[PDB]
């Protein structure tokens, strides 16, 4: 239908997709010259993060990532509208070359990138129906980098296994998903821009955070190799590997960043 | 009408040209994941390449670069078949962002670079015939960097307000080509790729020498400011600024180096 790789890989996802090619494609290289400093660019909160260790959250592998599902009373204030949660997933590359985060900061790639999608449920009932409509979409992007062993990280990473094929599903038990974030969230890069996969609507800002976070060697390695993009019975099954879109043209445009120095 | 901007951008080519959504594309990011040492990459011999200044040769705006038409008796020594000249063309950024070459170093984009175009001669009678061959076209990449200003450059940048419209021809006295490459062309980078534009036929072998060549910032500026890809009498006309492709990914090649360190 659309993978990232062969015949049906990214250069062919305008064919069924038509926002694919168009305007305000994500991700983007994130580099000095475009970036502009915004002191309106002020700390977001927050708010529903600690899940209740009491509640248990959907993951699946849906052939493209693992995703985790969000309950709607986690959001995001501090943008003009609430944007609730409605799920969080990675995109990474693979043990040969071991960088794959979607967005470059000065034209290079982080080991990973962890996305926390959220949706306006102030002006739309549910993401679905927000996901093609103005100021419909709000994802917050992580940068993963190797260092520390990451604990918080390892509440989502001990599931993989139950997830391995396409189409699988796990419970994961509430917890606090801001432990996912890195230091210093006030810093950030700010920009309007698009899903990242099919079907690509221009109708996403993005909040990629200035400070990566660490996972082990180990965590990389597992998220690296855990999964495969196909069901479990399928004759030729494929590793999920190189999960990221390349970096899309920007001109004439900016990024704004809540940090000057 | 494929372009490098908008709805008949770069992630629309494959509705047209299929091979643009199939393997083995150019260009690639050039980064120490995916380089191996290659003992048997020895020097290339660049004959022929001095072109009387008594002779003179076209350079025509195609819409989509400026070329050179090259004579079949200039042609590259060291291949396993002899490949001759065909054309060399340029790709580059704009006025305000002079970053557009094609392959990228370590994440990073060139000012601009060369193309010069060849043809396993040996096999095929013309370009267009072995373009669609598995090796029929063997393209020699220089990266281009702003720096000092650049004479043997020059001797192309002069007549672009000659050829300042889609379909226009001017003639360029010979010179001798070997002076657009840069030092050491004993080091390079080898890979098996494709044309980077439309149609994009996987049939290149891609040797992308280690050390860039430098011309001016004015000399970029001409280069940036003088061509349109339409027209002389178009209604709608459109400056030819950032005709060069984002890096593909790296389908599992490598790329294979002539130096070691
Ligand atoms: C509400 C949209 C669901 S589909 C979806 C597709 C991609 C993204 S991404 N990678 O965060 O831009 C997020 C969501
Ligand atoms: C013989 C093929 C002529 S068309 C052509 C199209 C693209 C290239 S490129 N930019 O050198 O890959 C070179 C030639
Ligand atoms: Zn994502
Ligand atoms: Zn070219």
């Amino acid at each position: 239908k659309w993978t990232y790789f062969g015949p049906d890989g990214e250069n062919s996802w305008s064919k069924k997709y038509p926002s694919c090619g168009g305007l305000l494609q994500s991700p983007i290289d994130l580099h000095s010259d475009i970036l502009q400093y915004d002191a309106s660019l002020t700390p977001l909160e927050f708010q529903g993060y600690n899940l209740s260790a009491n509640k248990q959250f959907l993951l699946t592998n849906n052939g493209h990532s693992v995703k985790l599902n969000l309950p709607s009373d986690m959001h995001i204030q501090g943008l003009q509208s609430r944007y609730s949660a409605t799920q969080l997933h990675l995109h990474w590359g693979n043990p040969n070359d071991p960088h794959g985060s979607e967005h470059t900061v000065s034209g290079q790639h982080f080991a990973a990138e962890l996305h926390i999608v959220h949706y306006n449920s102030d002006l739309y009932p549910d993401a679905s129906t927000a996901s093609n409509k103005s100021e419909g979409l709000a994802v917050l992007a992580v940068l993963i980098e190797m260092g520390s062993f990451n604990p918080s990280y390892d509440k989502i990473f001990s599931h993989l296994q139950h997830v391995k094929y396409k189409g699988q599903e796990a419970f994961v038990p509430g917890f606090n998903i801001e432990e996912l974030l890195p230091e210093r969230t006030a810093e950030y890069y700010r920009y309007r821009g698009s899903l990242t996969t099919p079907p690509c609507n221009p109708t996403v800002l993005w909040t990629v955070f200035r400070n990566p976070v660490q996972i082990s060697q180990e965590q990389l390695l597992a998220l690296e190799t855990a999964l495969y993009c196909t069901h479990m019975d399928d004759p030729s099954p494929r590793e999920m590997i190189n999960n990221f879109r390349q970096v899309q043209k920007f001109d004439e445009r900016l990024v704004y960043t809540s940090f000057s120095q």
